């Protein structure tokens, strides 16, 4: 346990900046894709890119989000650009964004109440190969804190 220091800074986007957030687009053994800035509305969860057109998640579409000490991620449903999967990145702030992301989704007209946690069930196996296309999707979660969004019967 130790505190880092910045050895120089050369760029217009602050390292402590609130509502921007610096992301690294990852696979299953967690290797470093393709960089892009998360922009988090009161409306949806935004994502800018490069001449590829900038990728949106709206907060009604996220069952499940999560977070660990370098790393944010999130379960999109099947009514998102992306298609539905599980989506994860780099960040050293991953915590502020998944804080935020939380505060933005309770900021809308929503019941929300207190229940325990029940044993989630797995899948019996399944495999396929490239289809759609977009950022990459995850067979599986990677972060170990799971929070859960809108809710419906």
């Amino acid at each position: 346990g130790s505190s880092g220091s910045s050895g120089l800074n050369r760029d217009s986007v602050p390292d402590n900046h609130p509502t921007k957030f610096k992301v690294t687009n990852v696979d299953d053994e967690g290797v470093e894709l393709g960089s892009g800035v998360m922009e988090l509305t009161q409306s949806e969860l935004v994502l800018h890119l490069h001449r590829r057109e900038a990728v949106r998640w709206p907060y009604l579409c996220l069952r499940r989000y999560g977070y660990d000490s370098n790393l944010f991620s999130f379960e999109s449903g099947r009514r998102c650009q992306t298609g539905q999967g599980i989506f994860a990145f780099k960040c050293s702030r991953a915590e502020e964004i998944f804080n935020l992301l939380q505060d933005l989704m309770q900021c809308n007209s929503i019941n929300v109440m207190e229940e325990p946690v029940i044993i989630t069930s797995g899948s019996s196996g399944s495999s396929g190969s490239s289809g759609s296309s977009g950022l990459f999707r995850l067979r599986h979660f990677p972060c170990g804190n799971v929070n859960y969004g809108y809710q419906q019967q």
